[PDB]
């Protein structure tokens, strides 16, 4: 019968102290991460919640470390693939207005500082590599995605445009948002699902007449893949309600995999529930992106999760408004939050894969942990059971958080 008070002492002796959560502070305290990450090709970096300032800034510091010390060149955000096309343009050319395309919950100062740092890093002649910004989410398929396909066909094989031109013209108005598409008739969604399949099929058979062995054709093909991901996910029949979510994270997984496979060492930035190696969002998801990633990459995928203890965070209230209405209550002494919360350090990280004794056993058992869902409601659990040692390879604990600095 292990003693959780002793476990908290073992954690203290093996915890790597984090000096600050300030993005501009020295990266020296992150050095222990070099060997923890090792030669992994893709690292999941989760956020305990989407509404905490310190969580965002600490993740910013890690990206910084991974980019300048471990060769990572791609940041995949839990953001729409279409919206990120504009964020990528911003960090590449400095042109555009980032906050205009960021999802509402991410329209924050921390997010804009992260993007600005990436923009700066990319314009510095001393770095022999640039960081690309990709979006793995598909809550919509705006017109910019369609124009990429239109533009590439017009330029490489304009003769093919007729076969695609208004399949996309009809798809544009119904993919502007999930509500428009799901509010369609069963027969309608299926026709659009076919229109998307056809567009992708068209690019595939005319591969040789479109400079198919190139890296730009790879991009185009993926852009078309996004349309299929969106249409298929929302064409899910009512007799299989769980498939909406299964397909959702299968797509995010595919987009994160596509990035690593075509662009290199990648960083998957998203919620703890989407990068964990086990399903902690089982109350809605049959499987999450992180399980597909671990399943395909094995030791090539490293999963880092963040955890909290005390403080306040932004969350949507009983009226559905996003604000500083979240208050952490790590009252339960059996939860990972309370236990890691007893470590006498403001911030620290640790390699869960290196745990020994009872701590190792305890990490492989199911225990309560703050869920961090963006909405607070009667049917939304505030905590969920999870095996920390199975969900994450590395844990970063931040004892006190405050609300993200959401634009006003
Ligand atoms: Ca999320």
């Amino acid at each position: 019968p292990y003693n959780t008070n002793q476990i908290a002492k073992w954690l203290e002796a093996h915890a790597k102290p984090l000096k600050t959560t300030n993005p501009t502070a020295s990266l020296n305290d992150l050095k222990p991460l070099k060997n923890m990450v090792g030669s992994a090709s893709i690292v999941g970096l989760g956020e305990a919640t989407h509404g905490a300032h310190e969580v965002f800034t600490m993740k910013h510091r890690i990206v910084k470390y991974l980019v300048s010390e471990k060769g990572f060149t791609n940041l995949v955000l839990e953001e729409g693939w279409d919206r990120a096309l504009e964020l990528d343009r911003y960090v590449l050319t400095g042109k555009g207005n980032p906050s205009q395309h960021l999802t509402p919950v991410f329209k924050t100062k921390e997010m804009l500082d992260l993007l600005d740092w990436i923009r700066q890093y990319n314009a510095n002649p001393k770095h022999k590599s640039k960081v690309r910004v990709i979006g793995m989410d598909i809550q919509s398929v705006n017109e910019n995605v369609y124009n990429n396909i239109i533009e590439y066909i017009k330029a490489n094989n304009s003769k093919l445009l007729p076969r695609v031109e208004e399949k996309i013209k009809g798809l544009i108005p119904v993919t502007k948002d999930m509500n428009t598409f799901e509010s369609l008739t069963k027969e309608e969604k299926e026709k659009y699902v076919l229109d998307a399949k056809t567009i992708s099929a068209l690019l595939e058979e005319n591969k040789s007449y479109l400079n198919g062995k190139s890296k730009e054709f790879a991009w185009i093909k993926q852009n078309a893949r996004i349309i299929e991901q969106f249409t298929t996910m929302l064409a899910t029949p009512p007799d299989k309600p769980a498939d909406f979510y299964l397909k959702h994270d299968i797509a995010m997984y595919e987009n994160a995999k596509w990035t690593e496979e075509h662009l290199g060492k990648t960083i998957v930035w998203g919620h703890n529930g989407h990068v964990s190696k086990t399903n902690m969002l089982s109350f809605i998801y049959p499987k999450v992106a992180g399980q597909h990633l671990a399943e395909y990459y094995g030791k090539r995928y490293v999963s880092i999760g963040t955890s909290v203890y005390e403080g306040q965070y932004n969350v949507k209230n009983s009226d559905g408004e996003f604000g500083p209405y979240g208050t952490l209550k790590s009252d339960d002494p059996n939860s990972y939050n309370y236990i890691f919360g007893q470590v006498k350090k403001d911030q620290f990280f640790i390699d869960l894969r290196k745990a020994n004794g009872v701590t190792k056993t305890w990490l492989n058992e199911q225990h309560p942990i703050f869920a961090g869902i963006t909405t607070e409601g009667p049917d939304i659990p505030k905590t969920v059971d999870i095996s920390l040692g199975k969900a994450f390879d590395i844990l970063v604990q931040i004892q006190k958080v405050s609300p993200s600095q959401v634009h006003q």
